[PDB]
């Protein structure tokens, strides 16, 4: 459980996507403080060029490194579920657009918290926000609400992340998440809270590659 985060963890994230046919790959590598509720990655297209905005994949892109403060370690599901992991898949509605749908599992392999992704992307425009490459390279602070599922053992969240179009008008992306543990070992379930998310997206002047340097921090809220 929270023992295996009391330090900097080194993290890999894996993509596979599929949208509208154009299959590509990401690969991540970076690391997360949870005393901090921050995250440190960089990520790369390993296969050309991303055929979808960068910040329409920050939140498919590891909830285990979101600070809980010490009155609400006893609502941290993502850590009580390690090492063993667990699954969170989601579905994403863009308004106007196509969706995504995602599985994840997000576990430890030895030493690195993994988080590895099949997406697939239904539906889109090819001239719309996000196959046209419409939005603004950053995204804003969210705050989502997680409450506990009882029936799968695990929590359920839904959000609406709201994206910058570079004509100053906003894109929604509707979420819809489930997160089931791997294991079968006791998890905490948790009374309802929220999740305060910021990021910062910027670019390596060496990097050739198409990719994106996300800095994270995710801190936990709302029980008193």
């Amino acid at each position: 459980g929270e023992e295996l985060f009391t330090g900097v963890v080194p993290i890999l994230v894996e993509l596979d996507g599929d949208v509208n046919g154009h299959k590509f790959s990401v690969r991540g590598e970076g690391e997360g403080d949870a005393t901090n509720g921050k995250l440190t990655l960089k990520f790369i297209c390993t296969t050309g060029k991303l055929p979808v905005p960068w910040p329409t994949l920050v939140t498919t892109l590891v909830l285990c490194f979101a600070r809980y403060p010490d009155h609400m370690k006893q609502h941290d599901f993502f850590k009580s579920a390690m090492p063993e992991g667990y699954v969170q898949e989601r579905t994403i509605s863009f308004k106007d657009d196509g969706y995504y749908k995602t599985r994840a599992e997000v576990k430890f392999e030895g030493d690195t918290l993994v988080n590895r992704i099949e997406l697939k992307g239904i539906d889109f425009k090819e001239d719309g926000n996000i196959l046209g490459h419409k939005l603004e390279y950053n995204l804003n602070s969210h705050n989502a609400y997680i409450t506990a599922d009882k029936q799968k053992n695990g929590i359920k969240s839904n959000f609406k992340i709201r994206h910058n179009v570079e004509d100053g008008s906003v894109q929604l992306a509707d979420h819809y998440q489930q997160n089931t543990p791997i294991g079968d070992g006791p998890v905490l379930l948790p009374d309802n809270h929220y999740l305060s998310t910021q990021n910062a997206l910027s670019k390596d002047p060496n990097e050739k590659r198409d990719h994106m340097v996300l800095l994270e921090f995710v801190t936990a809220a709302g029980i008193t």
